[PDB]
């Protein structure tokens, strides 16, 4: 969504 996109970005 918005910060569960971020989480996407945060693992990679």
């Amino acid at each position: 969504d918005k910060n569960p996109f971020k989480e996407l970005k945060g693992g990679c």
